[PDB]
Parts: C-alpha cells; sequence; structure tokens
C-alpha cells in the first residue's frame, strides 16, 4: 500500500541518491569517523532517514521533503572544510536538487497532474 505523494518522494529521493554511489550520504555520520559531528550539527540528516520518513509518510509535502534534503546538504557544507569530497558533494547534490524541486518544476507538475 502507497500513495501518490510517497511515490513521488520515492522517485526525487532515488535521483538525488545516484548522485552519492558511494553511500556518504547513506547513514547518519557518526563521531568516530567524523571528530566533533555531534557538538557542530545539531540536527542530522541523512538519505536513509528521509527514506525512512517517506515510507511513514510523514512528509505532508514536498516543501517538508526539500525541508530535510536542505538539512542534510547545509549539515554537509558547515561542518567539512571546502577542500574535503563531503562538501564537494554536498554542493553537487543541493544543485541537483535545487533543480529537480525548484518553484518552476514543481509547477509544470502541477500543470500535468
Ligand atoms: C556527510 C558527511 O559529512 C560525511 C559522511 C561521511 C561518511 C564517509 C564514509 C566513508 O566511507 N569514507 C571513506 C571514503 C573515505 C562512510 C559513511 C559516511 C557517513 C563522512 N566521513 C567523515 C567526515 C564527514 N562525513
Amino acid at each position: 500500500e502507497s500513495t501518490p505523494i510517497q511515490q513521488l518522494l520515492e522517485h526525487f529521493l532515488r535521483q538525488l541518491q545516484r548522485k552519492d554511489p558511494h553511500g556518504f550520504f547513506a547513514f547518519p555520520v557518526t563521531d568516530a569517523i567524523a571528530p566533533g559531528y555531534s557538538m557542530i550539527i545539531k540536527h542530522p540528516m541523512d538519505f536513509g532517514t528521509m527514506k525512512d520518513k517517506i515510507v511513514a509518510n510523514e512528509y505532508k509535502s514536498v516543501t517538508e521533503f526539500k525541508a530535510d534534503f536542505k538539512l542534510m546538504c547545509d549539515n554537509a557544507m558547515t561542518y567539512n572544510r571546502p577542500d574535503t569530497v563531503y562538501y564537494k558533494l554536498a554542493k553537487k547534490i543541493l544543485h541537483a536538487g535545487f533543480k529537480m524541486m525548484s518553484k518552476e518544476r514543481l509547477l509544470a507538475l502541477k500543470r500535468s497532474m
């Protein structure tokens, strides 16, 4: 049993995860691999958490999903230095997400529904 919003959100999530083939954004960051992480990042987010929220139907809208996506990227851009693979990849993901879930993109989608 799934719903149209769940299917749409699963599509966006799958498209974004394709940009992170190594799964750096797939699971929560621990302090053991990222020293100090929990002291600097107060609201952690990752793709796996987002997938669980989709499954539990916790997102009422694409706006709420976008907010978690944005948090995940902002966290990575705040914690990691600009030279790192994690920072760079966060910028890539974020740009892809802005393109995919922009207001004009969502308008065109609404037109077709
Ligand atoms: C998003 C973020 O800030 C982040 C993600 C990771 C991460 C890395 C690996 C890994 O396999 N790394 C080896 C290739 C070098 C696995 C799982 C995670 C969560 C990470 N590690 C250190 C500092 C920041 N991060």
